[PDB]
């Protein structure tokens, strides 16, 4: 027998009427009573006394009535109980790109897991699409990039604007304009590397969108797998590469940063979150990005509070 | 006739009496009814309703006074301009993109033309690139672009951030979201079409941008020989158009135009003079400007 063949009987005692009863349960009278003539012929006893008005049960029926009643609540009972137990340990899931780890970022997430010593905080390697995605799905709570979002039901902040950097090595004409700095304009017919070989959009995308922002398009460029490719490849002289400043984090043996002139040559640090987002987890977080570029001496992402 | 018979007509269209006319001239009254009686002989038509004393001008009459208070206004402005001249003439040379003509610049070009009476001014249009190359020669003074430059040989300032905007039939189901506006990620299965196709970089390019630091590349993507033939053909069904606000000066009947919300969806206004840069000219260019970009409530810029 069903729950279903229980909840139909039940709903047909207390309404002594079939009608009451189907409404009740937006079914129509003959479904209802054909699954109660399913049970009484499953059990081979009669619940219901068919026939007297108002109906009324048998006193089998009147036994039964009781014991399913019960049992229906016992069902209700279990689901609760079982969803007492289940599901304590509070989870914040992060998603971040790989370029981000060579900046603030894991001091950040150090301070705020100090902060909240109770807390499981799961973090995963992701692209700003995969984070969008992960995000509206539930699956991440908050997100870190480089690349806008396009959607609605996201909401980015811009924590920082970074500034770009020309990785050469040290023997490059360029190197000679290290104190200085050149312009986009002056690496135009370079070979370039860009980086990651990873999901589109990444950071090889804002790289090329930094140049034809600037009139530019260069001819000679080469994607490469990671961002120590680029620089490790610079390093043994096959080009340049733009990276992040916070690459700096990375020194190889003539591997020489240079930094750009062009007042737009920069890339952002965007945090993501779901636009109705208002996790405690999440401004404490909020907050401790907030408390650490203090600390660093940038200027501060504005108030969610 | 003399500017006093016009002077003359005015006040008592002004003024509604022909003494209290008077008083305003601060002349006697059987000689001014005789002006105005010697003027519209002249004219062999009347001015005034014959008797009527509220008083009030005829259909013709009134044509007339109107007429009037702009040439006199200009006599002002001959007076005026003819004090503030120059040195027997200079040329500055300005370049711009065809875009640029539908926002605020011609009427910054217009009142420019004021400040210097004398001056010679030539409009070149050009994209970003040209522009350049024609600064650098000398070849223009000051350009109009919507594209970054790499310089350094060139000093470009911001002067504004205009608004893109979906231009739409207003069949399509977007121009519900018309006082209410879309995102970009609503636009990405859309048709789109793209202008110019003139040398890149241009406006196409931008928007191909603009869609880029967004995580989004269309494939839908037509591009037109420009903004009119975009519109054009959105109207005859063909498709969408990502425009600058200031495009929404061309009208069209079952065209409209959705504002988007995305925060960078915006088209940038640079001016580009060489580096070095200090001419009173262009001084003077950026400060109509700042007066035009004032009048408008938009920002100004430490120029
Ligand atoms: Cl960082
Ligand atoms: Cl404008």
């Amino acid at each position: 027998m069903e729950l279903r063949h229980l909840r139909y009987f039940v709903a047909v005692v207390e309404e002594q009427s079939f009608t009451k009863a189907a409404d009740k349960l937006c079914i129509a009278q003959p479904p209802l009573s054909r699954q109660i003539q399913n049970l009484e012929e499953e059990l081979g006893i009669q619940l219901l006394e068919r026939g007297s008005r108002p109906v009324k049960t048998t006193p089998e029926g009147h036994f039964f009535y009781q014991y399913a009643i019960k049992l229906l609540s016992n069902v209700d009972q279990m689901v609760s109980m079982t969803k007492r137990i289940a599901s304590v340990e509070k989870t914040i899931r992060i998603g971040f790109v790989g370029s981000l780890l060579f900046g603030l970022l894991p001091r950040i997430i150090h301070l705020y897991r100090q902060a909240h010593p109770n807390l499981r905080i799961e973090l995963y390697e992701m692209g700003t699409k995969a984070q969008t995605e992960a995000l509206k799905e539930g699956r991440i709570d908050a997100g870190f990039g480089r690349l806008k979002i396009s959607d609605p039901a996201i909401k980015r902040t811009l924590l920082r604007n970074e500034r770009l950097m020309v990785a050469v090595h040290a023997s490059h004409p360029l190197n000679q304009m290290k104190d200085k700095g050149v312009h986009l304009n002056d690496l135009i017919d370079e070979k370039i590397l860009l980086y990651p070989s990873s999901p589109k959009p990444n950071f090889s995308t804002h790289v090329m969108n930094i140049f034809s922002d600037h009139g530019l398009e260069p001819t000679k460029i080469n994607e490469v797998r990671e961002v120590q490719l680029a620089l490790g490849l610079v390093a043994a002289g096959e080009g340049i590469s733009l990276v992040p400043a916070s690459t700096q984090s990375i020194q190889l043996f003539n591997l020489s940063y240079v930094p750009l002139l062009d007042p737009d040559a920069i890339t952002p640090i965007y945090i993501a979150v779901r636009n109705m987002e208002e996790s405690t987890y999440i401004y404490s977080l909020y907050e401790t990005i907030r408390q650490i570029y203090a600390y660093e001496g940038f200027t501060e992402p504005p108030n969610w509070l």
